[PDB]
């Protein structure tokens, strides 16, 4: 029946379609992984809500539950079943959220690199080698490894081995090898952007 036994509160949230982008990134799904958003219970989760944007002006928030989606159930629909549902032409997109916390320890985190300098950290994880969280097998997140003491990240100090990265530079590594991961982490410049959860501390 779809309602409503869960102890996070659930609503069903319109938003106005009127050309307009949705401006939210979801992950996860049937065929999908979704740390750290479905650890107890997977399902699809909206990971990115772009700031004034549609879906921040309707109140969606990182982390929320997609239960359904204009009364098609999403709780074990494909990743690309519900990227269909969303984009799909309707009066108004009504859509049935949980209000799912969002990753414990949540924060964004800017770190400078001299010229010269190397971040000095090493990554575990993540997609099709799974191996960052040793105690959570199932786990394909991309965490901190090592942390060097020479490289900026040291330097910066805010960085700790077992952190959860989640972004580097507005890119979601979720889904991401550890090679694609890496080569996303050497590409940035002097300017380290990076979304950071609490992991396997
Ligand atoms: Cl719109
Ligand atoms: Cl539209
Ligand atoms: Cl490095």
């Amino acid at each position: 029946a779809a309602a409503l036994e869960g102890p996070y509160p659930v609503e069903e949230i319109r938003l106005p379609r009127a050309g307009g982008p949705l401006g939210l990134s979801i992950v996860g799904g049937s065929d999908h992984s979704s740390h750290p958003f479905g650890v107890q219970e997977p399902g699809v989760f909206i990971s990115k809500v772009l700031p004034r944007g549609l879906a921040a002006r309707s109140g969606l928030r990182v982390g929320d539950r997609i239960l359904a989606v204009n009364g098609q159930d999403v709780r074990d629909a494909t990743h690309q079943e519900a990227v269909s549902a969303l984009l799909r032409p309707c009066l108004e997109l009504s859509l049935l959220v949980r209000r799912d916390p969002a990753p414990p320890g949540l924060r964004e985190l800017c770190i400078q690199k001299a010229p010269g300098e190397r971040l000095g950290i090493s990554i575990r994880g993540g997609a099709r080698g799974h191996a960052g969280n040793p105690r959570d097998p199932t786990d394909e997140g991309i965490f901190i490894s090592k942390v060097s003491p020479t490289g900026a990240a040291g330097r910066d100090g805010r960085l700790r081995v077992g952190l959860r990265l989640l972004e580097v530079n507005q890119q979601s590594l979720l889904g991401l090898t550890h090679g694609e991961a890496v080569q996303l982490l050497r590409s940035v410049g002097d300017t380290l952007t990076v979304l950071v959860c609490d992991g396997f501390e």
